[PDB]
């Protein structure tokens, strides 16, 4: 089905092997991510390629991609289903902020590394699984998610950074917490919902900073 390279702009990646999108062009309602360019995989989608693109209600993303840049699809305010790759490894920092109608989301077991603010207000997000290979989840990514109820933490997850989950004021389900853990600073604030029984196993963690 895939949208044709003329709604895109693009580069070539340092290594002259693949394609970088930098710009969508078009404005209609789903794009099919071409999975490659003239002969050239699509392999990351660059910093603010689809910035402000209210039009948007699917995005369709290709196996070959490996990274989506800051700011992504900030603004996104229509964006409710995207489809990621098998090879996605890296969110890069706010990549889906203001991403209001985004309902749900399936992380492909390739996905190394959440950035920053991904998820910053994606007012609509109700749950998230972390797969076990997610290695690195930055400070505020499920900030303001007002909507989130359910987050599945990767098994081995080292630290909760800096207000992680922050505005979530319907967060009630905290799945996969370890047996030890570090926390940053304001985790928690704003988390009205959190069950007595994991605000006491949180305690126990070692958390000192607010609940609300």
């Amino acid at each position: 089905k895939e949208t044709p390279a003329k709604f895109f702009q693009y580069g070539l990646t340092p290594d002259r092997d693949g394609i970088i999108i930098t710009r969508y062009l078009g404005k209609g309602i789903a794009v099919v991510l071409p999975s490659q360019i003239d002969g050239l995989p699509v392999v990351e989608v660059a910093t603010k390629a689809f910035y402000g693109c209210v039009s948007l209600v699917r995005v369709s993303l290709p196996s070959s991609v490996r990274m989506i840049g800051q700011h992504a699809f900030d603004g996104c305010t229509k964006l409710a289903r995207i489809e990621l790759p098998d090879g996605l490894r890296e969110i890069r920092h706010h990549a889906f902020h203001k991403c209001v109608s985004l309902a749900g989301i399936v992380f492909p077991r390739s996905l190394q590394v959440i950035g920053q603010d991904v998820f910053s207000s994606c007012g609509s997000l109700v749950d998230v699984v972390l797969p076990n290979s997610v290695k690195e989840i930055g400070s505020g990514a499920f900030r303001d998610c007002a909507e989130l109820a359910s987050v599945r933490l990767p098994v081995g997850v080292k630290n909760l950074a800096d207000g992680l989950f922050e505005g979530c004021r319907n967060l009630v389900e905290l799945g996969n917490l370890p047996e030890k853990v570090s926390f940053g600073v304001g985790v928690f604030v704003g988390c009205y919902r959190l069950p007595d029984v994991l605000k006491r196993s949180v305690r126990k963690l070692g958390y000192k900073g607010e609940f609300a």
